[PDB]
């Protein structure tokens, strides 16, 4: 039989009013014999009607995938709503179900602390900018880079990881060229979670 | 049947010479029909005999879970030598047999520095002081910190994420009084790896002004 996954929406999207967050439903491992899914969607329970259903798409190993796209509200997706996925097929005999929401847990605002390169680092001809962010629940989040106004480019960010106080953290690294720090550019960090003020917060950081 | 699971030692002890790196075969799901298994261990092929296994100890499902140890060379270990354990009861046809051996691939070191807390967070009751590894492969690797000798409490690492280049990195977090901090207490941040000179190396951190 087929199999089926939920993903959440993502973090930016909740997080931000101007976008537009989906849960997302695909299953796969569908049939070719009786390939016709139907998707049912429910909202703390009770049903709903403005899902969007793309037609299966064939990919190589010959099995079908069908998604389905849900847009929901921002308030609701942070209000803790349960949306759940129950997808039909005539090669099941119980149709399957899955359901996601929000990381349970007391919102914890996170501290936002930029670090300058190391000085054995201004050997080298890249430094790396460290943009700290602890102390936040759940773990649903998203950071960024930029500079004078445009989205830095070589970056990366650990996964959060379980602070020994329940809480998590993570770091974000920026790779710049030695010369843009040295010149006395300024790089920001930008986060955005639930619980900062208009979900979002920014920390500068510059050569001094 | 039965079930056989395979465990690397652990990095830090093949990393120093003066530890005891160990590679384990457990055996799972014995049959109390035939109680009876036995191991060979194969070094890259080759028959060893310096291996221990312990006795054969029932658990309460009814199974017995038995395990050889093999104390394995450090040079050996990292020297991408396979290790071959090949299990045998009369409650199964063939012979089962798993190997294991360390993360293939060309190593590179880490660099390592450490980052003093944000004056931003000097404002607390604890601070965080950064150790950042970067650039290393393969992956396996071992981050401490300590003070005046004895290890420290208080510490997270981060995953090793991979970076733009293929190699690894990551970040230790240390959270101290920011009382003992600005008494001028020194931390180091330690780091054992293989693409390391001696396979270690160490980074102070104490108060500047
Ligand atoms: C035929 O091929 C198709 C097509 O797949 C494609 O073709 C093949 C040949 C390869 O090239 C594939 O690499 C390629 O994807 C096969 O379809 C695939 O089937 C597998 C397994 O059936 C699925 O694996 C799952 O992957 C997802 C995570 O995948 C996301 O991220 C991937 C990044 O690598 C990306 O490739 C995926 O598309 C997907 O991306 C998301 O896309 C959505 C919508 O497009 C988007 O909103 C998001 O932005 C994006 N998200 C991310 C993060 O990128 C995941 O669902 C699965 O993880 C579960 O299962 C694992 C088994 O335990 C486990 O590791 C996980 O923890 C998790 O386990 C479950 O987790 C929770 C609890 O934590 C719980 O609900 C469950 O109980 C628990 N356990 C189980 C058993 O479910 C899994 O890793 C592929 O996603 C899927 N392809 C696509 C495109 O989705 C098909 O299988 C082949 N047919 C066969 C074999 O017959
Ligand atoms: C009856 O009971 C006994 C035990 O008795 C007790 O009584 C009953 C009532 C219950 O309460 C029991 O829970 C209880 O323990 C059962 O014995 C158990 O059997 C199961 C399955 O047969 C084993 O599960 C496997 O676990 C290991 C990983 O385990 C390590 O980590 C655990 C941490 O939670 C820990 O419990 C283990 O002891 C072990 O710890 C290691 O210890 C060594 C030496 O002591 C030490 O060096 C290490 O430091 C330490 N390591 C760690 C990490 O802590 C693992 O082998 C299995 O995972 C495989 O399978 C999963 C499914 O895919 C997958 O998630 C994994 O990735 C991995 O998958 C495999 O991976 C590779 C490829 O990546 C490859 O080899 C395989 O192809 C691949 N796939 C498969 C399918 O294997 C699995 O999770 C238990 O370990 C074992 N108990 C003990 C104590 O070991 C017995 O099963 C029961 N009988 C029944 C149910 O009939």
């Amino acid at each position: 039989g087929p199999s089926v996954f939920l993903f959440p929406p993502k973090p930016k999207d909740t997080l931000m009013i101007s976008r537009t967050p989906e849960v997302t439903c695909v299953v796969v491992d569908v049939s070719h014999e009786d390939p016709e899914v139907k998707f049912n969607w429910y909202v703390d329970g009770v049903e709903v009607h403005n899902a969007k259903t793309k037609p299966r798409e064939e990919q190589y190993n010959s099995t079908y995938r069908v998604v389905s796209v849900l847009t929901v509200l921002h308030q609701d997706w942070l209000n803790g709503k349960e949306y759940k996925c129950k997808v039909s097929n005539k090669a099941l005999p119980a149709p399957i179900e899955k359901t996601i929401s929000k990381a349970k847990g007391q919102p914890r605002e996170p501290q936002v602390y930029t670090l300058p390169p190391s000085r054995e680092e201004m050997t080298k001809n890249q430094v790396s900018l460290t943009c700290l962010v602890k102390g936040f629940y759940p773990s649903d989040i998203a950071v960024e880079w930029e500079s004078n106004g445009q989205p830095e480019n070589n970056y990366k960010t650990t996964p959060p990881v379980l602070d020994s106080d329940g809480s998590f953290f993570l770091y974000s690294k920026l790779t710049v060229d030695k010369s843009r720090w040295q010149q006395g550019n300024v790089f920001s960090c930008s986060v955005m979670h639930e619980a900062l003020h208009n979900h979002y917060t920014q920390k500068s950081l510059s050569l001094s």
